């Protein structure tokens, strides 16, 4: 594969030479006692000392040149594995697949060894890591700032058909990536009290949590470019028990919290967004210094949502309580350096932080929110003399039983800029949720559709799909993904018509490989791959999926002798622990799967099964191995999406709904190149209207009734006949998503899949059309726009010495 | 200075060449960030690197050649630092400090920067340390095994003259020494409950504990082997509140329990010794596989104490319960491979855990006790018919309100042999304390008096020293320590004589300049330092150094004109937390030097100061600078001593009690070279017989009555009178170890120090017949002492290729 670069006799004499230095020096192993683990480490170090040069070079780079800084505030990092991304964007892959292969190693079983990163829930994690690789591709002097989980998302083991929670141990046999920095480690505090002197306030008594970093380093493609990924661990500053007792404080960065687009309100959840917040605010005032006029010219803050959103009032902190600078210049420097992005519309996912609780561990943040407050309405009282209620419903303060104070109104007043993550998000940001604040400053109010890296989610993890297409095109779309847009120009190709179908099966075949050497499940080759992998959750509707999945089951009993386009429907993604519903949900998949599955009249004919752990390194394994992707949204539910995306780049066809990005990725590869049905946000409002009532969908539609009954008499669920009865129950009577309401319109467009699947040429005619058109997504494009749009730098794709 | 080896031109070439390297890959610094601890850190790990290939190729030399393995387990590994160690006995010394020379660095600045491994409390922990040392010296294969306490012994800091405990975070910038081994991780159960099956026992439904290696080299002296210290870590086998609950299973190796001869019954402290003692001894069974008749031949497991008394049982449940072996075989084997080592006599010592602790804890290893108990009793009954109070008073188990086992007991019973670290202390196990043991198998009890290594405590904290001595004698000595005999030669030699006092004044100078850059506390150089460092007990009597040092101060006042040598009285030491009588003695010291310390009378003619944070890395320091040791313990309470040791191969006079090792100190140079005084062990136990009356000496001793007096009276207290109640009431009333009986004969002996001072060439010839038979007191003897009569094992100082 000619992608993945040249593997020169001296480079790999070199490199064969570095790797058998650190099996001895390094790992203080021979061969007669390493193991492939052995070899994986020695092969990463090898790997992890190319990225130093450059990882030097490069910071200086950015002191000596003193270009604005980006700092990109996240409490997720979805990084996934590092040793292929960091060859890839070295081009050291051949060359290290040939000294392995050299020294008697398959380089691809090493890179199994690896442990995924998973400091991540799902797409937003993913997105910032995503971001880091497009904004080193594009030469920015931006800095990934984070928090280091000792456990990242959990490891999901399926028992039972029912979901396991496991520590993610991932820093178990060490991380060699990553490079220590005690030296730079910076104190934060919590709780304490104010004391307003003839100085002003000063923040006094508090209990100190130290913040020690860990700098990662972030290759670009090519270009010579290595920023920086800065994660914080938490380190505290009779006897016996005081000792103990530092796990205490230490346990702020032990894990990820698992919960998806749902707002909890834990405190232990606060004190790691401050965590982050205060360490990485600490590290850019100095870096600035080493004038506060100047700063927004020098430092930009963005913050992915509302998790570090006490950089706005933390930044105010430190600009008038230990700067000195007056309230007024200290929130101009404030709202300039700052910019949020919204994540989602869905309600239980906004964060409203009691007043208590803010009072109790941050004094001198709540004081400052509320000083904030009051200036930001009283703006708003002298634009719109007279309206109470929008003043009430612009409000930082939340009134109730319990008063809060909302995250995403402080975020909007005290940034520059406001962005949804997707065309039609960004639209009903104005429109909607905050068309209170867009009316007050239109100007803020943007949008920047989300992209995936096409090198982890395309050269990565479908080296023959970039092969076959750089043959045609070349490599410069590799960095410049609108090129794909070149091989409209071979719809018709008999060749490449041939290969985009062998390159798929090829992949398939893969997939097929791995679910048996790892997990001894058999899955049928060749079989439509109808693959919907992403978090659980109601609003993605699995249950659609699920519905669907019965119908056809049901429609084979009827019709046993009736030809049906063979499928094996795979559904994977990880349930919130806690959250009830999502984990009956996957009970309910493989219950199903276990009647399916056993049915010796449908055979291989239908095959549900349930992939186990899905997390990045899995999501690399399927996507370019399937032939549906399935982003089935509620309408107005999904923000965006990125799933999608991946789907669209590796050579699938899509099945969904008029939601999120959806609607952009029809738009640009032509609706008729999309298996588009179902509701639209304006059919959802009318049925919001009047009521949805799933009652009038069961009592019309018998083939529905069908499966709500085969759920209800315990049809998938023989041993315990009243296991599933609150997912029918919820579906019945309390369903948010109205998922009966796109049954039958579903159920009718994937006999359309089939239909077309029926005929090879035309599917891959048809993806072919899809591939083309992929480019506007890639995170390069919405990495410029945030750039030129909202950083006010100029991207640059020009290589360092 | 020649014996500090040579600086080839090429080594020191190469050396520098590597230091870069790792300044550039290992750390990703540059020399325009560089810290002198990043100039450390480089060094540390070049000079690291030179250990791997001797490392491995030893290693790999036991398992070609199989000779008998010893495993020497231990709570307490008091190891210190490792730099200049390395350097030293792989001959890089001069070549390093050259190499960081030309680089522009002293090497010396560098060394200062690293931590000591101070994972031990005292003379047991350092015994362990000196032990590690000399059996890679004497080319045994021998396996350190103990815990990896995350936080060792407390750093203690003095403040307002009273001492307080901080964490030791000695892992904080990492440690460059070790190697972790994920890898070899075992399992460590615990709790549970026992199933007596058709097999056997069981032990079943127990929680897990993982066992972590982490394998630190040990090098021999210049004779290319490199032996192993292996440390395990404890580590974790709604969800968030599970992930944090992991620390309780890993606080199981997070701080060494600070308590020096003091027994407490925590059942944290058993959880680490059983920790140690279970994945120690899989290690071993696996070993040996890679049958159990031979295991003796094969294995010898070394008790250090009874810390690891556990592996009596613990040998036995393996080989029965997981081996199969019949219980008399596998006792048979058991006996003949473990050895028990006693340390003190001093009963709140004594290892004595109460039964129900042990069968919650560890349910199958109290019934395992209790049958070796029965059997061992039967052989006493057998042995002695009738003797029944023998048979109460050998019994494993002691009965009262709360019912016990002696570990001590436990150990002689599952041991060959059984030794004291003193020939006096030896004798009086033999005697006294095991009388009973002793009598029903002679045989096995043994002598191996301690010993230091000649390596840390002579070619490392004093190279000034080692040099003259090597002009004289050569190098030969550094591994043959008897060797130093020879220098009798040079008693009335005037170069020698100079050298000597030379070497002694450049040491004073050193420290004395140690204090000044580091605490800022200036002594007078021109006056006997006269040392006491030590854990702070009762028993080491720093109260009565404490006395003489007021009666100095109460002399000088009675007759300023009256000229007497001048005096810095150094007392360091650390208090165990919680010993409130140790604590008030730190207080007192502090507080008489309050006074003392700033009387214009006094001047610089007598001072008093207390040593903050005496360690390892500090005895190194002061030990070589001191004129008068300090061993006063009252006579039969101190086993062996090993600070004794040290400050007789360093050119200094003793002035202690026939106590320990002082005895065969004085025997080994002649009791007319030592500064011996008070009770003997035999005047101990008449006074005892009659009993020690305090106020007999009180109303007889006027100078005496003065210091109780000025005590009481809150004249080293003024601002709280009432202070050092305690302290006398104690002395007046409570005192067990006799203070005031050894009052006179003390101050009397100190003052024929002061009057042999006053002559310096008498005062060095004296010490040059110290030096000169310190010989028998080097670790090398000891451990081969160990390997011939315990053991079983020829030492030999061969070199590897
Ligand atoms: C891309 C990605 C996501 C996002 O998928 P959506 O379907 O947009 O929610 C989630 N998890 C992982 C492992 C991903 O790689
Ligand atoms: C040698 C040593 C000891 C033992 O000293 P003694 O006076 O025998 O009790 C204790 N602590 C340290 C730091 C040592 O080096």
């Amino acid at each position: 594969i000619s992608v993945r670069g040249l593997a020169g006799v001296e480079n790999v004499t070199e490199l064969k030479k570095n790797f058998n230095r650190h099996l001895h020096f390094t790992l203080v192993k021979d061969r007669n006692v390493a193991t492939p683990r052995d070899y994986y480490f020695a092969l990463a170090h090898t790997v992890r000392d190319h990225l130093v040069g450059r990882w030097i070079r490069t910071q200086q780079h950015y002191y000596e040149k003193d270009p604005k800084r980006i700092y990109y505030l996240s409490l997720e990092f979805y990084m996934g594995r590092t040793l292929q991304n960091t060859m890839v964007n070295l081009a050291l892959e051949n060359a290290c697949d040939e000294a392995t292969y050299q020294l008697g190693l398959d380089m691809e079983e090493l890179e199994e060894i690896e442990e995924d990163a998973g400091l991540g829930n799902g797409g937003l994690g993913r997105l910032a890591a995503c971001f880091l690789d497009s904004m080193a591709t594009l030469g920015l002097a931006a800095y990934g700032y984070g928090i280091r989980y000792e456990f990242g998302i959990f490891n999901q083991k399926i028992c039972g058909g029912w979901q396991m929670e496991e520590a993610d141990d991932w820093l178990r046999y060490g991380n060699p990536w990553e490079k220590a920095r005690p030296e730079f480690t910076l104190p934060v505090h919590f709780y304490g009290r104010v004391e307003h002197t003839s100085q002003g306030a000063k923040w006094v008594d508090t209990q100190v949590v130290l913040a020690m970093p860990y700098d990662t380093p972030v290759p670009g493609y090519r270009n010579n470019v290595v920023n920086t990924m800065r994660l914080w661990s938490a380190k505290a500053p009779g006897y016996i028990q005081a000792v103990l007792d530092r796990n205490l404080a230490e346990n702020i960065s032990r894990v990820l919290y698992p919960n998806d687009n749902f707002f909890e309100g834990k405190e232990l959840r606060l004190k790691q967004e401050y965590f982050v917040v205060a360490a990485t605010l600490q590290d850019i005032i100095r870096r600035f210094k080493s004038n506060f006029d100047a700063f927004p010219d020098k430092v930009a803050i963005q913050l992915n949502d509302t998790h570090p959103s006490l950089a706005i009032p933390e930044l105010m902190r430190v600009l008038v309580d230990l700067e000195r600078l007056d309230w007024d210049k200290a929130w101009e420097v404030t709202v300039k350096t700052c910019a949020y992005t919204n994540h989602t519309v869905i309600p239980e996912a906004l964060e409203r932080w009691p007043v208590h609780l803010l009072e109790t561990l941050l004094p001198r943040h709540l004081q400052i929110i509320y000083e904030i407050n009051q200036r930001f309405l009283n703006r708003v009282a002298a634009a719109f003399p007279g309206d109470v209620d929008r003043l009430r419903r612009m409000s930082l303060v939340e009134e109730g039983a319990v008063k809060r104070i909302n995250m995403a109104h402080l975020c909007i007043a005290g940034s520059h800029a406001v962005n949804g993550v997707a065309r039609i998000h960004s639209e009903i940001l104005k429109k909607t949720i905050f068309k209170d604040f867009y009316e007050l400053e239109p100007h803020k109010f943007q949008n920047k559709t989300n992209g995936i890296t096409p090198r982890r989610w395309l050269v990565l993890c479908n080296p023959g799909l970039a092969e076959i297409i750089a043959e045609r095109i070349g490599e410069e779309y590799i960095s410049d993904l609108d090129q794909l847009r070149k091989l409209l120009s071979y719809v018709d190709d008999e060749a490449f018509i041939r290969d985009v179908a062998k390159v798929k099966q090829e992949n398939k075949l893969k997939f097929a490989a791995y679910l048996e050497r790892e997990y001894k499940v058999h899955i049928n080759p060749n079989s439509l791959f109808d693959v919907q992998v992403k978090r659980i959750h109601e609003y993605k509707r699995q249950l659609l999926n699920c519905l669907h999945v019965i119908t056809l089951y049901n429609r084979i009993k009827k019709e046993p002798n009736k030809f049906v386009v063979p499928r094996t429907v795979m559904i994977g993604g990880k349930a919130a622990p806690g959250y009830h519903m999502a984990k009956m949900i996957i009970k309910l998949i493989t219950a199903i799967g276990d009647v399916v599955n056993h049915d010796p009249v449908v055979g291989d004919r239908l095959r549900v099964i349930f992939l186990e752990n899905y997390r990045v390194s899995l999501a690399e394994k399927v996507i370019p191995a399937a032939d549906l992707s399935e982003q089935i949204s509620t309408a107005g539910t999904e923000a965006s999406g990125t799933g999608n995306m991946k789907f669209m780049l590796n050579g699938a066809l899509t099945i969904g709904t008029m939601d999120g990005a959806n609607v952009e990725m029809a738009e640009e590869a032509g609706e008729e190149n999309f298996f588009i049905f179902g509701m639209r946000v304006e059919d959802v409002d009318r049925l919001d209207q009047r009521g949805y009532n799933a009652q009038e969908y069961y009592d019309r539609i018998p083939e529905l009734r069908q499966i709500i009954e085969q759920l209800s008499s315990g049809f998938f669920s023989p041993k315990q006949p009243d296991l599933f009865k609150d997912i029918v129950n919820m579906l019945m009577h309390h369903d948010r998503f109205k998922v009966f309401a796109d049954y039958e319109e579903y159920v009718k467009c994937q006999e359309r899949v089939s239909a077309l699947y029926k005929n090879p040429r035309e599917w891959t005619r048809m993806v072919i059309r899809n591939i083309a058109t992929s480019g506007k997504f890639s995170s390069d494009r919405t990495i410029a726009q945030y750039a030129r749009e909202i950083w006010g730098v100029e991207p640059s794709r020009q290589r360092l010495p």
